[PDB]
C-alpha cells in the first residue's frame, strides 16, 4: 500500500504545516501537524476543555462506531516550546492520503497549553519519530508509520514541504518526480528516538565550504534551524545590522536587508537554503527589526533541521531495519 497527502502551510510565514487525516467511520477529517520530532498522535477531543478550544475541529470517539476506550492508558507531552498537552486514548481507523491503519492509538486531548489552544489551524499532531518515544502509559503505542510499515510498498515516507506553498507527504513510495539529481543518504542514529544524523559542514551565501560534523534531528515540527552558536554567529556577521536581541529572544535584522543563502552538507552533498527562506518578517506588526529563520541552538542541548532547512530538500525516511536518511535538492 501507499499513501499521499497534501500538507499546507498555516500562515504566510510557514510557521507550520497542515496535512488532513481521516479519523474514525464515518470519517471525521481533522488538520494534523506531521511532527518528525515526536511519537503520539493527539487530537482536539470532545474531551477537550471546553475554554481551551477557539476554533479547532474536534474528534468525537461516541460519534465512531470503530473507536474504542484503551482502558487505563493516559498520556502527557511536552515540548521543545514549552507548549503542552495530555489525556486519554481511544484506537480507532486513521487514514492518510488514502492509506489506512486499523488500530491506531488516537490519543485524546483533555488539557492542552495555551500555544494550542490560540492556534486554531492545528487539530492535533501526527507524531513520527520512533515509537520509543510515545508517551502512553502504562503500555507505550506505535505510530502511524509504525503501524503501517509492514503493508506499505517500501517501509519509508517521504517529506516534500513547500516554501510558502502546499506540498507532500508520501507513504511507502518515493516519488522520482518529486526532485532533482540523485537522493544522498545519510546514517541516522536511534539512541534517542529521533530521525537524528550528522551533516558534514555548511557555507554561508557565496562563502567556502566549512567542513565540521553537526549532529542533529530531521524535525518537520520545528519551524526553524537551531544551529551551534559559532555556525549561527558566522551566518548572521554576513547581514548588516543583524544582532542577538536578549529581549526577542534570538537574532534580529534589519527588514531591508536581503539575506545570504545557508547551505549544509549531506555526505558530499549540499542542500542550499535560498535567503528568502531565512526571513521570518517582523518581530511585532509594523516593525522595521525581522526575525531570523536561522537560530542557536545553545540551550535546547541538540541541533534541529526544522522546516527552514527540510523545505530546501526532497527528504527520505526511510525506516528499514537500520535506518537512514535521504536528501535531494528540488
Amino acid at each position: 500500500s501507499t499513501g499521499s497527502a497534501t500538507t499546507t502551510p498555516i500562515d504566510s510565514l510557514d510557521d507550520a504545516y497542515i496535512t488532513p487525516v481521516q479519523i474514525g467511520t464515518p470519517a471525521q477529517t481533522l488538520n494534523l501537524d506531521f511532527d518528525t520530532g515526536s511519537s503520539d498522535l493527539w487530537v482536539f477531543s470532545s474531551e477537550t476543555t471546553a475554554s481551551e478550544v477557539d476554533g479547532q475541529t474536534i474528534y468525537t470517539p461516541s460519534k465512531s462506531t470503530t473507536a474504542k476506550l484503551l482502558s487505563g492508558a493516559t498520556w502527557s507531552i511536552s515540548y521543545g516550546d514549552g507548549s503542552s498537552s495530555s489525556g486519554d486514548v481511544y484506537t480507532d481507523t486513521v487514514s492518510v492520503g488514502g492509506l489506512t491503519v486499523t488500530g491506531q492509538a488516537v490519543e485524546s486531548a483533555k488539557k492542552v497549553s495555551s500555544s494550542f489552544t490560540e492556534d486554531s489551524t492545528i487539530d492535533g499532531l501526527l507524531g513520527l519519530a520512533f515509537s520509543t518515544l510515545n508517551t502512553v502509559s502504562p503500555t507505550q503505542q506505535k505510530t502511524f508509520f509504525d503501524n503501517a510499515k509492514a503493508s506499505l510498498d517500501s517501509p519509508v515516507f517521504t517529506a516534500d514541504l513547500g516554501y510558502h506553498a502546499p506540498g507532500t507527504y508520501n507513504f511507502g513510495f518515493i516519488d522520482t518526480t518529486a526532485y532533482t539529481g540523485s537522493i544522498t543518504y545519510t546514517a541516522v542514529s536511534t539512541k534517542q528516538g529521533f530521525w537524528e544524523w550528522t551533516s558534514t559542514g555548511y557555507a554561508v551565501g557565496s562563502g567556502t565550504f566549512k567542513s565540521t560534523s553537526i549532529d542533529g534531528i530531521a524535525d518537520t515540527g520545528t519551524t526553524l534551524l537551531y544551529l551551534p552558536a559559532t555556525v549561527v554567529s558566522a551566518y548572521w556577521a554576513q547581514v548588516s545590522g543583524a544582532k542577538s536581541s536578549s529581549s526577542v529572544g534570538g537574532y534580529v535584522f534589519p527588514c531591508s536587508a536581503t539575506l545570504p543563502s545557508f547551505t549544509f552538507g549531506v555526505g558530499s552533498a549540499r542542500i542550499v537554503i535560498p535567503g528568502d527562506y531565512i526571513d521570518f518578517g517582523p518581530i511585532s506588526t509594523g516593525s522595521s527589526s525581522c526575525f531570523g529563520g536561522i537560530q542557536s541552538s545553545a540551550g535546547i542541548g541538540i541541533n534541529i533541521f526544522g522546516d527552514v532547512a527540510l523545505k530546501a530538500a526532497f527528504v527520505v525516511f526511510n525506516g528499514a531495519t537500520t535506518p537512514t536518511l535521504g536528501f535531494a535538492s528540488k
